[PDB]
């Protein structure tokens, strides 16, 4: 299997594999390997991939369930990875951003280092979720220190308003710096994954308004562990099941 | 020549077309036009091209003269209306560039920050010694459309102290640079870009690991900004 | 008649000579609308012959009866146009009040700061009404800026523009230069125009008990220098 | 005979009962040191005997002898002032307030995120240029103080944008009004402040009148972070 890397921080392609249910173990291992070394992995030319099949293969990765993000972090166990297949496409328009939210946080000064260790967000979903979540969580695979914030984020923990809103900026500024981010144009037969736990995305929507459609499937993840192994608090759960 | 979309408010791919200095005028014509709305044009598959070529090329279009977005040298009162850009040798991975549309953002604008930005100045340094107050709005001497001008050269507004200058200068890069009002160009071998350096900021991505990377560049002359009543920027210090 | 001083360059007076009350005269009544008017916030020193009653009977010979920096009541489309407090009982320390001059913030204003101003509208709810951000004063023509901490946004700008500009107006309308910091002492009454300026207490006395007599008049709806209305 | 009355619950106290000058008891000019060290900026009213001879032989009795914008005096130095004596003269007829902020009381008042980070945040003061410590131990209380204000230029590792924005968000909460004091200068007027646990702010709402004040600065030690470190100088 050949992963090319496609930038300095973030970003890989993979060819060399036909996506689906009935891969070789070591295949599968591969590329869970370049996906949690590069966060976002992209395969080319999977026209042959539909709804089911793409299902199957997702199955051998764990198991299945605009603006900056990390998905659905309003819930405590919020999603691990996702799939995600091109199935009709804008003849313009209609690119994704993904960033790096490990690079972010390692590449963060000492000070913003032992800022962002010790605070907590509230996460909130504008059906109504509230969460406590740690701003640095350790990567359950990796042991990599990841920043978690994005779009769901309402508030810092003990903060007031505007100083909540102030560093929530400084933040999404470093983690969203185009050196750590990647920009994908999509291709019919186009194929997404991204490790959740460690990354934020971004829909563009410069497609004015044709028709767009790709298909998503989402894997499991755990509640993050803060650096000193305490969880996630629920406000207003519950957690996500299946 | 055939001009592709890239995106809903910046940026188009032309084909059908050999770049040199012998195009005929209704094919340049077609590329102004072109280059004009969409901002950024970018042509592939130039091979051919070369240093004089090259710069032959940028001949029919004008008189020849990063890792922040900013306007080409806006510390300079008649600044560059365009540049020609040629890919020589591309690092292995990274190296892409972005280009934003200040005619859109301008447009975009909130009723209030219209008026904002319409009275607003700039003095744009580098930091020879360049000091050149600007309008931040300026008004286009090809397509009469409106486009801001900031960028990382503005030290700062015009009867504004430093805190409201920078708080300003955020709200309106952060809108200029909205990924809707981008584009991300993955460069290729036989590459070339063209953009309208009056209507647009550029930021160069450092994330090929300081691979090694060459780009060539023919800048073209352009004029004094003129605001929305018709006043031009001043000098303070240096000359055109 | 009676006397009038400055307390600072852009805003603030104390009267002298003045025993505020219902029987008080045509003239020293003009003379102080006068002085509120043009100074934003009055002050009075020595009027221990007040209880509610008679501060009431005053503030009838001025218009009609009824934390954070702020104008009060702004959530309202016809917020108070003036208020007279007086100091019943203050704690041993702390307890002063700021007042900051909304007209000379907008009158200091560069004109693309004013421009934007002039053309912008927020939005004022409560812990929900419309205003221009700048009012023309109903009886000065001055133009004042409506904001303060009844703000939840401007018309036609996202999140972090508001905020980002609320504070870029705060911080000019709240400047020390533009603000006065009244120490009470008993018998003291102080009166401003809350159609041209903010106030805020101060919380500084601890758990000490801390009680003042307030009475508002009657405001009415602002309007914008295109004679706008909320 | 000497009594010390609080003027706000953060900040500032009116010291009754003292004549200034260079003859007080050791036991005076004591309660007087720790009357400072307690609340910050201390005053004395009705001093109309002072002259500028007078004042430099009381300040020797504390040490030794040597503007609109929030800070702390000359901090682009490595070793700053630890206090300041000030005088009235001639004042305006109107105006020339002062203002000052307790920077102990703001850091004490910190958040914990907010608190780790400015133990481990360094700035650097410019007029000349210095790296000081966000927050410095003070020599006598040993409180921890927030070493800010407008000499600072940029914190150290952090971009000009974040260094602004987080400035700010320190300003804000150490100027906050409930931690500050603004005083009215009357003639015979003598402040008194603790360079090491304080900002101040000149008020300019007098237009165009002399404001004639007098002041004596005394000698301070470097600045030391939570862990030791010292100031450094560029």
């Amino acid at each position: 299997i050949t992963v090319k890397k496609l930038g300095s921080r973030i970003g890989a392609q993979i060819d060399g594999v036909r996506l689906g249910g009935d891969l070789d173990p070591a295949a599968v291992n591969e590329i869970r390997a370049a996906l949690l070394a590069h966060k976002v992995v992209f395969f080319r030319g999977q026209h042959q991939l539909d709804d089911a099949e793409q299902l199957a293969f997702a199955g051998l990765l764990g198991t299945p369930i605009n603006r900056w993000h990390t998905d659905v972090t309003f819930a405590a166990n919020y999603p691990a990875a996702s799939v995600l297949r091109a199935v009709s496409l804008p003849s313009y328009g209609g690119s994704t951003l993904w960033a790096n939210t490990a690079a972010a946080y390692a590449e963060l000064p000492e000070p913003l280092k032992c800022l962002t260790e010790n605070l907590w967000a509230l996460h909130t979903n504008r059906p109504d979720f509230r969460t406590e979540h740690p701003v640095v969580r350790v990567h359950p695979e990796t042991g990599e220190r990841t920043l978690l914030a994005g779009d769901f984020v309402r508030s810092f923990v003990g903060l007031d308003s505007h100083e909540s809103r102030v560093l929530f900026e400084v933040l999404q500024r470093r983690i969203t710096m185009p050196e750590n981010t990647i920009r994908w144009n999509w291709a019919p037969g186009d194929v997404a994954i991204w490790d959740n736990r460690a990354t934020q995305h971004r829909a563009i929507d410069d497609y004015d308004d044709q028709h767009r459609l790709m298909h998503r499937v989402t894997l499991m993840g755990d509640v993050p562990v803060d650096v000193y192994g305490q969880a996630s608090r629920v406000i207003s759960g519950a957690p996500m099941e299946i």
